[PDB]
């Protein structure tokens, strides 16, 4: 029953609550004095903790990034300031009575198999508190220590950088644009950090450049008809199509969508390989900032000088005041023997990104080491539900090489779809469904068409909103049906503060992507 | 031959150069020590002068807002910082040798018909210089004193405003957002000033609201396929359609376009009367700022309190720190008898916005008192060409009531199209064509379709770029043809700083707006 939970960020909180709903006895160790982890802004980056800049807004929609049984307030904006999310996370801990189970100011310094591990499956958790080390035995462990904390910072990768006389640092340490007024800034990396920092700087800096290896597709929070992108883009029907179409048709369809608003070619953003379903950039400002000549995109940096950067196409950025490395993150687990997670090819091998296979007893779970178009909060809520049930012997894992087979197959899919077997990227609805099956909470679409087809349609054709994953099966929420059916109400409410039109909600009586298909395939193969 | 020119802004400079090309002897009086007028930023609003805030970017494209014979440098951004335009204006004055003819630091204090005006048609121009009045006789006068200087500020229009204890001022005096950090700001007016100031503030203010009577359509610099809006939207063909379609079809087509990117209804921007071809808002940030909950739109203010504003729908904005009136401008001419310009119904009456009819001899011209989707620079270049020719007795006006008839007809059209007979708004290509005819510089589309049909097509179906207005007829430029044919090169060059795609210039072999009409009118009325 005793479960150690490392971290009180979103992953940890999800874990505590899932432990409680399976009658386990959770203890959550948090090295700082607050919950929310990454989402609580602070002026200075702390070691071992993620570090966000002040102007971060969610890039997932509110109706897509709530705990499935706890919607965001009706009046909340669809995309929220970091502080607004912190407020919600805090609300959720309070509501679900999770604070009891958290020991703050306690670092977990090591986690070690018990000497009798093959028969008990217990763990020795060591925790440094006031400078005072301690130790205790737990039946299971949940690692919720995050993967946006240890910067990926290839210093040793750029010829000449040693010589550069200006200030130079990583996305992690960017906070406010104040001190950059009329400065010359180069940003390395066309990620969401890179683009946010570049566009923000572009309002006050003298000149700003983003250097990109591979380019990137760029989407926006404001999508078709001003609806949040993810409520339109992440759909069981849309996933059905991209899953079960000739991959040349599907690859075509994807690139059409991504390149519809503006021609990436003309803006210097066109990805080297546009078929890759890599996580896109979500950034509303960037095209305008580029067209107004406040940001330009260049290829990778070839060489630095004392004062300059020269790019792979020959051009030069003179008199650079500052270089920002917006080059992403790795991940670590300093408190754990490398052999547990990296149990093969010196490479992270986890069943469904969660359970290390080879483990004699399934009593360690990694929560939140998974990236999709979908949001962390709903993803981790599901991960935790499953891990909690595995710990309570209510579910059991498949066999050891059943799991390794799955891992091998997934690494192959990952290379195909993302160009990396080692990425954390996965297809959201697919992943959510796999885990859904394991705990019997995958919504039965057909059973719905047959009883309550209104809901069935909104579930399949509409947003793959978190509510759906606590609709039926154990741990379901009674609010779920109502929540799904009122999701567009909550989306349209806050934005319509001057009522002149009639509010326009999306129609299912629509098929916007089936008029130039099944009708034109109905006058073509109705003639020949 | 002696012509007095009041002001050395864009209108004045256009006037000086047109005077020179008709052999007149221009004298330009400029109250300040520099040219460019409104476009040269300064920290503090000067009396009698326009006043711009620091972050103003052009909302017209470079290939649409150059003097027709002087394109912007190849590398210039399609939309430019105010300082960049100042640089171009300065380049133009230098190149065309206009500085000789400007007396700086000289205010024009009055302009008076000579006592022998009915025979000579001359003018007494009085100018204060060093506190030192002088006076001189001129054959003609060109008024180029602008119409974005005297703020429209309805103080006694808002019940309770006298009592409001917070700071309160007009768009004119907004400059930097620094001092508004975490302040609560209400902005009155959903014009381009209002929206710029609101969105800028929304990055650092605590809360920002825009109050709008009537709402507004909102376009963006980044239009279809990332091309500048005006290069796509302002087209002879497009004007042909909206001119000669049943006005209910055309009104439908206009609203479809404006409401395509996002549903104004849902964002609180929907205009009270969406058929009105009022100048739209050009603003790239606003939808995202609204969707992120940093800006919300409310109806008109009903009542102010000591500390609050209450809106027509009952809601309230508590603890307002600052109210910004972004409520536009009127216009004046303090140096001129009211009877000259307002020569009827105590209402501005000018033939083609330029010549006061009733004037015994046509020796006074107002330059730049005209607004369209088109840009001031090309518009005033044409106005000045005509006025200069009228002054040199190379052209002559129609009869006095021929002109009044035209004014009456125009005021009717204005009420129909804009809901105001008194607006400065007019249809760009129509106006440019009328003036074109008068000086024999209206491009002969048919003659082109017959000789050089490549050019003919780009002139008619492509952007109504300034080049086209000095293509044929007197005062033409030989660079014009080449300029028109390379306009997309100059648009795409600066923005494509990382070459991965193939650059995508637009096709005429396209008709993007002819596939759901001439085909559906080809299976429907191809059956019945
Ligand atoms: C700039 C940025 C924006 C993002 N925006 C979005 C978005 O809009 N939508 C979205 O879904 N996701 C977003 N993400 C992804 C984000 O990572 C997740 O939403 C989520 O916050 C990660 O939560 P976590 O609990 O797994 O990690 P963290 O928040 O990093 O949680 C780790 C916690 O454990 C503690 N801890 C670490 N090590 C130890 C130890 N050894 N002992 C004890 N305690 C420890 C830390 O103090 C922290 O409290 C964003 C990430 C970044 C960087
Ligand atoms: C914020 C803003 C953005 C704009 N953006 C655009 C745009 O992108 N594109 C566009 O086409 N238009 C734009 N406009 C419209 C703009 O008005 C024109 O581009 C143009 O600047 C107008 O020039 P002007 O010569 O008529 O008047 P002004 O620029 O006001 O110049 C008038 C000159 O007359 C002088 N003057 C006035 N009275 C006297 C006197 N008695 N004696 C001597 N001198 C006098 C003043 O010192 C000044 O130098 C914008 C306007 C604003 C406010
Ligand atoms: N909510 C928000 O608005 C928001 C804001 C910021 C971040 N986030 C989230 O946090 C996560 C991390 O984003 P991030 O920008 O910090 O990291 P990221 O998504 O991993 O981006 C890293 C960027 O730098 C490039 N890069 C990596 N190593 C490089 C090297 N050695 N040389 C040159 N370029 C290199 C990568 O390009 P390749 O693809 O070519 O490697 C990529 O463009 C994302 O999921 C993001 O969505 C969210
Ligand atoms: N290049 C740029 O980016 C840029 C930036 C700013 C301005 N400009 C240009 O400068 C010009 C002026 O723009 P602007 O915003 O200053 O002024 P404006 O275009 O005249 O707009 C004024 C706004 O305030 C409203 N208003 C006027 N009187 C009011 C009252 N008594 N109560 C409530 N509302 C009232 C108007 O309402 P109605 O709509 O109901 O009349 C309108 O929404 C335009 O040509 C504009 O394009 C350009």
């Amino acid at each position: 029953k005793k479960v150690a939970i490392i971290g009180a960020g979103v992953s940890g909180l999800a874990s505590i609550r899932s432990c409680l709903e399976e009658g386990l006895e959770p203890t959550c160790f948090e090295r700082s004095d607050d919950i929310g982890g990454l989402w609580k802004f602070s002026d200075h980056a702390e070691e071992g903790r993620a570090s966000i800049y002040q102007s971060v807004f969610t890039n997932s929609s509110k109706e897509m990034m709530c705990f499935p049984d706890f919607p965001y307030p009706d009046d909340f904006p669809n995309f929220m300031h970091n502080s607004k999310l912190q407020e919600y996370i805090t609300a959720f801990a309070k509501e679900k009575n999770l604070l009891k189970y958290i020991q703050f100011k306690t670092l977990v310094s090591s986690v070690n198999k018990r000497p009798d591990f093959s028969v008990t499956g217990q763990w020795d958790v060591t925790t440094e508190k006031d400078g005072k080390k301690e130790s205790a035995v737990f039946d299971a462990v949940m690692i919720c220590s995050g993967h946006h904390v240890y910067p990926n910072l290839p210093k040793e990768s750029f010829p000449g950088l040693k010589h550069f006389k200006g200030k130079c640092f990583h996305s992690r340490d960017y906070k406010e644009p104040g001190i950059f007024k009329g400065k010359r800034v180069l940003v390395i990396g066309l990620g969401n950090s890179g683009c946010d920092i570049a566009t923000e700087l572009s309002h006050t800096a003298e000149k700003v450049i983003i250097s990109s290896r591979s380019g990137s597709w760029v989407m926006s929070r404001v999508w078709d008809d001003g609806y949040p992108w993810d409520m339109l883009f992440i759909t069981r029907f849309e996933t059905f199509l991209k899953n079960s179409l000739p991959t040349a048709i599907s690859d075509w369809w994807y690139m059409k969508q991504m390149n519809a608003r503006f021609k990436h070619e003309n803006y210097g953003l066109m990805p080297l390989n546009g078929t890759l379903r890599k996580e896109p950039v979500f950034n509303d400002e960037l095209p305008a900032r580029i067209l107004c000549g406040t940001v330009s995109i260049k290829p990778n940096v070839k060489e630095f000088t004392e004062t300059s950067a020269i790019f792979e196409d020959g051009t030069v950025f003179e008199a650079i005041d500052c270089v920002i490395f917006a080059t992403g993150y790795g991940y670590a687990y300093p408190f754990l023997d490398d052999s547990i997670i990296k149990s093969r090819n010196n490479e992270v091998t986890l069943f469904k990104g969660i359970f290390p296979p080879l483990l004699e007893k399934p009593t360690l779970a990694v929560i939140g080491l998974v990236q999709s178009l979908g949001a962390t909060i709903p993803t981790t809520d599901l991960q935790a539900r499953w891990a909690a049930k595995v710990f309570a012997n209510s579910c059991t894992l498949p066999t050891t090489n059943e799991m390794m087979d799955d891992i091998d197959e997934k690494m192959g899919k990952k290379l195909k779809w993302f160009g990396q077997s080692q990425t954390l990227q996965t297809d959201y609805i697919t992943y959510m469904d796999e885990l859904g099956s394991f705990i019997g909470a995958k919504p039965n679409i057909p059973w719905l068409f047959l009883t309550d087809p209104q809901l069935a349609l909104e579930v399949f054709f509409g947003p793959c909103s978190p509510y759906q994953f606590r609709l039926m099966g154990p741990g379901k929420w009674d609010g779920a049906r109502n929540a799904i059916l009122t999701q567009w109400d909550r989306t349209l409410k806050p934005t319509r503060t001057r009522a002149v039109g009639e509010a326009k909600r999306p129609s299912l009586f629509y098929n916007l992507l089936k008029i130039l298909l099944f009708p034109v395939l109905l006058l073509a193969v109705l003639l020949a």
